[PDB]
């Protein structure tokens, strides 16, 4: 079990594959530093109706995820790539092709690689 929001939580999903990561409690999305989609879970599509093996390779800010093209989410995003330490947490809401959301986001710089983290509230 991993909790959402867990202080070592990079650590844990590290040690993972696919199908553990599509067992977490939680949405996960892994970009690169450029926002493109890297690995994307069930959890996640759960959220948003997008097909996990479909988004893989597409960029997030710029296709997938329009709505997050802002200064409180991609802004922040592109902050802590930059200043080499990604790790933060706010509310926002999903509302492109899918019902509006409300959801929890925790952003955090995977073990070069980045972790968008996504729960319901
Ligand atoms: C806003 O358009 C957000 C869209 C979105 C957020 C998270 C996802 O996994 C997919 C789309």
């Amino acid at each position: 079990h991993v909790a959402f929001g867990s202080e070592d939580i990079e650590n844990t999903l590290a040690k993972m594959d696919d199908g553990q990561l599509d067992g977490l409690a939680f949405g996960a999305i892994q970009l690169d530093g450029d926002g493109n989609i890297l690995q994307y879970n069930a959890a996640e599509g759960d959220i948003t109706g997008r097909d996990p093996k479909q988004v893989i390779g597409k960029n997030f800010f710029k296709d997938v995820a329009p709505c997050t093209d802002s200064p409180e989410f991609y802004g922040k995003f592109k902050e802590g790539v930059a200043s080499g330490n990604l790790n933060t947490m706010f509310e926002y809401t999903f509302d492109y092709q899918m019902t509006p959301t409300k959801v929890k986001v925790h952003m955090k710089k995977a073990l070069d690689s980045y972790w968008v983290f996504v729960k319901r509230v």
